[PDB]
């Protein structure tokens, strides 16, 4: 496919199905989630977005990422910090878990950030465009299963307040990915790193399930 947006969607089909048939998400679809499990997800998303956004800020000026840079529209660190404060208490930053599977993901983002930033779009595509697609339904499932209090906190991550229409922004975000100047050789590594990105996610759900069910 000529468009990067199409080429990434085409390449990741087998790895996305592999991620749908992850043991954790197999249960999540049927609404078989616990508070413990959700907390782990929420903590995972924190460590990943902290690293992703840290590396994005390093490379916002660079032509390899500048077009897809949407700080205000997409930033998730603060939303997640608000949630972890509710899930783990005001001393969340001292008590939240940092598992090896999380560490691998975080290590990759920091390596891609410093040594090959032209691939950072692959992770940005995976994380943002991924979490922008599923959030609405995944919240509806979580909300039903967890039966949390009327405290008005803890699910802030699932709302992108500076994005009016998710569908229109995804359109826009795809256009900006299509406008990225890159040799058909880097084009290869972006697709390969996107595959790597999915692998790290599935690998995470596997370590999470090994922890939750003893
Ligand atoms: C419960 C497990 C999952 C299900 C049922 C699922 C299914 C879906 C659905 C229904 C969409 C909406 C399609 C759209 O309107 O664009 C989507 C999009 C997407 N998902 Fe998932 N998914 C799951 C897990 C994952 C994981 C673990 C990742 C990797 C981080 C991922 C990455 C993506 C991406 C990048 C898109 C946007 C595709 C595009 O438009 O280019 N998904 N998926
Ligand atoms: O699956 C998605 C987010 C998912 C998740 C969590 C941690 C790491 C990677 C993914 C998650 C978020 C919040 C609660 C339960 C699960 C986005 N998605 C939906 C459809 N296609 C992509």
């Amino acid at each position: 496919p000529q468009d990067l947006s199409e080429a990434l969607k085409e390449a990741t089909k087998e790895v996305h199905t592999q991620a749908e048939n992850a043991e954790f998400m197999r249960n999540f679809q049927k609404g078989q989630v616990t508070r413990d499990g959700f907390k782990l997800v929420m903590a995972s998303l924190y460590h990943i977005y902290v690293a992703l956004e840290e590396e994005i800020e390093r490379n916002k000026e660079s032509p390899v990422f500048a077009p897809v840079y949407f700080p205000e529209e997409l930033h998730r660190k603060a939303a997640l910090e608000q949630d972890l404060a509710f899930w783990y208490g005001p001393r969340w930053q001292e008590v939240i878990p940092y598992t090896p599977a999380m560490q691998r993901y975080v290590k990759r983002l920091h390596e891609v950030g410093r040594t090959e930033p032209e691939l950072l779009v692959a992770h940005a595509y995976t994380r943002y465009l991924g979490d922008l697609s599923g959030g609405q339904v995944l919240k509806k499932i979580a909300q039903k299963a967890l039966d949390l209090p009327s405290s008005g906190e803890g699910l802030a991550f699932f709302t992108f307040p500076n994005i009016a229409s998710a569908t229109k922004f995804k359109q826009l975000y795809r256009s900006r990915m299509n406008s990225l100047e890159m040799t058909p050789a880097v084009r290869q590594r972006v697709i390969e790193e996107a595959k790597t990105a999915f692998l790290l996610n599935i690998q995470l759900f596997e370590e999470l399930q090994e922890l939750l069910t003893h």
